[PDB]
């Protein structure tokens, strides 16, 4: 006539991580819509002639 | 000739097991809808990170 709080509850239990991190987020697609361009200062300014 | 119908008539026949295992059961599924995760207590609890 073991208690409530140790049993199957608390006493008779194991924990598991089964669920972690499976559910994955979507793939990453801005490279094929966008293109990487460095920097190294505050700003950047581009200029085309015509 | 003559004799009895009960030990001739009954003793004149040949078993066979031709019927045996003649049909089958569903085959096993749950695996494809289902992961296997071993216990070694009453119960096991699940935890993982947001």
């Amino acid at each position: 006539a073991i208690i409530t709080p140790a049993l199957i509850s608390a006493l008779k239990t194991s924990f598991q991580k089964h669920f972690q991190d499976a559910l994955a987020t979507a793939p990453s697609t801005y490279l094929q819509v966008a293109t990487v361009i460095p920097s190294t200062t505050a700003s950047n300014t581009y200029g085309w002639l015509g």
